[PDB]
């Protein structure tokens, strides 16, 4: 005998590939530290009953607190993470502190039963702060004035 | 009749403690927010049930970009952390980029189920700028720049 | 916590320990001490006009 029990579509972001580097690992995450300026490549596989598929359109409302981005994720066609969707999310560095944006990752599953779902992922993408840049070309610029100063104080002595 | 529902080992991260300081909390979190250069501390429950088993000692093949440390994880028994894996990773000091370093988290549970279960948990470790220190060091140069500078100056006031 | 005594005749009780790092806010440490080191220059570069004058 063989019990079954009925199968809802998921769509979970597997690895958040970002400079080349898994920064979120499986989906034990739901808000992962991503850091600006960077494309966290949200590969999340679209699976019913476990077994990836291959026809399910993601839409991926991204909640920018300027804009909405629609983008529809690439069917990985190529690599080892292949069967999955990705979401290549773009986060524009706005340094100053945190800002939300909610990835809402739909994948509208057609099932053959008749019963369409739609599978509906939040992952709130923490943009943290990617002050890196900020700091180097204020920084930069303080070097730029400690030279001129130098120079002036050559100028001083002779 | 009483039929015993399967028991399958578990390995879940109660604590991860870095620089003594615990950065995750809960059973909830295989991911962790690791910022480098500092010693992690996962202090991970190993379980068969939900129930804390101190019979399957735990390695952790480490595998950073310069090799993989194989740490047979310590249990302290100290404080509120006792009876916990202590999975001891040693993440580099670069901090030009985040890069993958790996956690195959092998756990062997000799159970009495009638099969040595070995649950393996791959943690594929985010390795998170730990940018605070190229902020206090760029500074401090400035700084040293800043006296050089002062002390000329008020020599020419003399 | 959250102590909820069901009417089902069972009494649950919730604790979550949630252990968090209290992390420095590098963002407002790197714009006073850059904001502040830009004070002490204009200090600085005050002694250096007068003594260009």
């Amino acid at each position: 005998t063989i019990t079954l029990v009925p199968a809802v579509v998921t769509i979970a972001p597997m690895y958040v590939i970002q400079n080349g580097t898994v920064i979120g690992s499986g989906p034990s995450l739901s808000s992962i530290v991503v850091y600006q300026g960077l494309p966290a490549y949200i590969l999340a596989q679209v699976s019913f009953a476990g077994q990836r598929v291959t026809t399910a359109p993601v839409s991926a409302q991204v909640y920018y607190p300027n804009g909405t981005q629609t983008v529809k994720a690439s069917v990985i066609t190529s690599g080892k993470y292949a069967g999955m969707y990705n979401i290549t999310i773009m986060p524009p560095t706005e340094s100053v502190q945190n800002y939300v944006f909610q990835l809402l990752i739909v994948a509208n599953y057609t099932t053959s039963s008749g019963q369409t779902l739609s599978t509906k992922y939040l992952m709130s993408v923490q943009a943290n702060q990617n002050l890196q840049a900020l700091v180097n070309k204020e920084i930069s610029s303080l070097v730029q004035n400690i030279t001129n100063l130098e120079k002036t104080v050559n100028n001083l002595q002779t």
